[PDB]
C-alpha cells in the first residue's frame, strides 16, 4: 500500500509511508484518544494515516508530535490540525521551523519537484523541556542536535520501543542539515540513559530493529 499502519507490540503501531522518500512514523492508541508521532510528508499523506487509523480505533486523534521541523515530520500539519488534533514540538523545534520552513520545502522540492510548496503550519503546544504524553506511557526527549539541531527521540516504556526519527536509520542518508560532530555525541549521550530498548524503530529505510541500530548508524556518522 501507500502507506501501512502495523502492530509493533500492544498500542504501539508503526506507519511505513511510501510517499516520496519513504519515511516511518508511529501512532500510539491510548484509552481516551489517539497520539501520532510524526505528522508525515503532506495533508494528503496525513489524510491518508487517519483513513488507517480510523479502521483501527474510533478515539479522537489527540495529537500529532513534530519530532524535528523538517517536511517529513510535519508536512501533514495542515490536516491535523484541521481535524482539531494538537500538533506538539519542542521551543527549538518551533523556532526553526519558523525561521526555516522555507528552506526545508524549496531543499525538499529540489529532490522531490512533485512535493507541494506548503504554506507554514507551526505547533500550537510547545514544549520546554522534555514531555510525555498518555498518561506518561509516550515520553518525548532531547539528547542533543544529529541529523537536525533540534531532533527528538520518543520512547514507549510499556512497549521499550523507541522511536528513533530522522536520527536513527540504516543508511546514512541525508546529511545537510546535521551536525556531524555532534552526532556520535548525542547517540552517546541517548545510550548513557540505559533505558530499557527491545526495539527501535528506524525513521527511513526498514522500520523495525534492535538496540543495535543505535551502535550502527553511530560507526556509519563516524566515518562520514
Ligand atoms: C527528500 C530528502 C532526501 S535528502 C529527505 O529525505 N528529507 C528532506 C527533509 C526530510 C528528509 C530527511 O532529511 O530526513
Ligand atoms: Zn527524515
Amino acid at each position: 500500500a501507500g502507506m501501512s499502519l502495523t502492530q509493533v507490540s500492544g498500542p504501539v503501531y508503526v506507519v511505513e509511508d511510501n510517499y516520496y522518500v519513504q519515511e516511518n512514523s508511529m501512532v500510539y492508541f491510548g484509552a481516551k484518544g489517539v497520539t501520532v508521532v510524526g505528522a508525515t510528508w503532506t495533508p494528503d499523506t496525513a489524510r491518508e494515516l487517519h483513513k488507517l487509523i480510523k479502521r483501527v480505533s474510533r478515539k479522537p486523534v489527540l495529537e500529532v508530535i513534530n519530532t524535528n521541523y523538517h517536511t517529513d515530520r510535519a508536512g501533514g500539519n495542515a490536516y491535523w490540525k484541521s481535524i482539531g488534533a494538537k500538533v506538539v514540538s519542542t521551543r527549538q523545534t518551533r523556532d526553526l521551523m519558523k525561521s526555516d520552513w522555507a528552506e526545508i520545502v524549496a531543499f525538499t522540492r529540489k529532490g522531490l519537484p512533485e512535493y507541494p510548496d506548503l504554506p507554514l503550519v507551526l505547533p500550537n503546544v510547545v514544549h520546554d523541556g522534555d514531555f510525555t504524553l498518555q498518561e506518561g506511557k509516550v515520553r518525548a526527549f532531547y539528547a542533543g542536535p544529529a541529523h537536525t539541531p533540534d531532533g527528538i527521540f520518543v520512547y514507549f516504556p510499556d512497549e521499550q520501543v523507541l522511536y528513533g526519527n530522522c536520527i536513527l536509520k540504516e543508511k546514512l542518508g541525508n546529511l545537510s542539515f546535521a551536525d556531524v560532530k555532534a552526532y556520535p555525541q548525542t547517540l552517546e549521550r541517548l545510550k548513557a540513559m540505559k533505558l530499557p530498548i527491545k526495539t527501535v524503530i528506524g525513521g527511513h529505510d526498514s522500520p523495525l530493529h534492535g538496540p543495535e541500530l543505535i551502535d550502527h548508524y553511530e560507526a556509519l556518522i563516524k566515518a562520514a
